């Protein structure tokens, strides 16, 4: 597993990949890896011939400088993990080699309406960040497909737009959340359920499934859908805290255009604030 | 020659010509073209196996739809010029092909600073609606090279950084205008030139050559430089030089950084108005 660290060297290994006519993968990431990173790896290793992983901590999507600085960076563990998962090439800059002259007066990329709703409406300039740099990213690595997961949804569409508005030839592969057995998905968060909480935890992803099925069925009065899955929630012993629907593709209200949805559902159980979402074919 | 409108057709043909193992000039245009773009045509093909010429009058770039509609259009015309100049592929995109959803929420490229200064400063949006589309057109067409006019000065140091930031494989070639033997910037003006006008009017050139030999000598006094070449002017009959040096790069004041500069003239010989302008390294 090769690790590289400045532009000249990454271009030579790209150019040399390429002319041998290896198909590339591209996960793009901050670092500090985990099992959800892992699977896409997983991923990008049966579709491709080659596997890249970027670990970049992008000054551009952060608020603030402190936030910046107090990112955790484990380098060391995160190249341990992609070795051990056969990847291919680890690309590692520092913040010197992809911003010379900072990041103010850096060519941007921008996405219209996706980057200032939702998240981006309290984090200005953060999806600005990302756009940017997985353009250069995609511009420098030249992937046939990349990686991405669909619990950063809103991530996921960003990039999504970007690519078809500015014609890059690379299938955006959305991977799926990863499950328990029984349907909860997995996270940290569940560490914090006591057994019997982790026994009743599975009905978050069944309410999310039903409203997915209202959905599915030409239901279109969301309102009441939500009300009602609340009161389903709360019954089965959550405290339900934040359930929404959107058009997947604009993140928008649903409307009459709408082709996919997005259902995000957050609800309280213990001292756990479990989290999930689903897309749903319209 | 072939003349392609859509993406998908496009695409094809890029996937051909990587199995070829060609390299690829691209020479973005919005149409209606005349000589300078032949040797914009010409230069592509000096330096790769195939010339990709794209015509698309870009409505990002456009002040107001009055300026859109009225801008001339003339594929035909075009078409005839390419074909005798053997280029290999025409991209001829209609507006709804690249916009199918109109350009206020497409996906923008911005590069800071040169975009909104000089021209860029009355015309807000323009150099965006540049950096843009040509950005879409590397991605679309995936050149190793790409050639641009020296007389949009501004645009070229635009397209240079845009690269440089956003990571682009693509060496960027800047075309020095046409000219006479005599060295005579070529111009719809010149006819307005008497014949014997048109005897005095190569001094001009030389003059500029002689500003441009000065900075490559180390000279960086320019007021005393511009000064003189004003005086040079005027004993060879020209009158009311306006004369700007900058550097090309960052299109401010050349200093103990600047590696490329831009010399801007503009003379009056007789009643006549000739400019010209010329780039050298440093």
């Amino acid at each position: 597993m090769l690790i590289i660290e400045t532009l000249p060297l990454l271009r030579q290994q790209i150019r040399r990949l390429r002319m041998e006519g290896k198909r590339v993968a591209l996960v793009p990431t901050m670092g500090n890896l985990h099992d959800g990173h892992m699977k896409l790896v997983d991923e990008a290793k049966a579709r491709a011939d080659v596997v890249v992983v970027s670990i970049f901590v992008n000054p551009m999507q952060f608020d603030r400088p402190e936030d910046l600085a107090r990112y955790p960076r484990t380098l060391q563990e995160d190249c341990e993990k992609l070795n051990k998962r056969k990847v291919d090439l680890v690309f590692a800059p520092s913040v010197k080699e992809i911003y010379p002259n900072g990041t103010e007066t850096h060519t941007y990329v921008d996405v219209p309406g996706l980057s200032t709703m939702l998240e981006g409406a309290s984090r200005p300039g953060h999806f600005r960040g990302v756009s940017t740099i997985v353009s250069k990213l995609f511009n420098l690595v030249q992937p046939d497909i990349a990686c991405f997961g669909e619990k950063d949804f809103q991530q996921l569409a960003l990039i999504r737009k970007m690519v078809a508005d500015m014609g890059f030839d690379i299938e955006i592969v959305g991977v799926p959340i990863m499950r328990a057995k029984d349907g909860l998905a997995l996270s940290s968060r569940n560490g914090y359920l006591t057994a019997e909480q982790r026994k009743i935890a599975p009905g978050l992803y069944k309410v999310l499934s039903s409203i997915a099925d209202k959905l599915q069925a030409g239901e279109r009065d969301l309102d009441e859908i939500i009300t009602i899955a609340g009161q389903e929630l709360n019954e089965k012993g959550f405290r339900a805290d934040d359930i929404q629907i959107r058009d997947a593709d604009t993140l928008l209200e649903v409307s009459e255009t709408s082709k996919r949805a997005v259902i995000l559902v957050a609800a309280w159980l213990g001292d756990a604030r479990l989290i999930d979402n689903k897309m749903v074919e319209l």
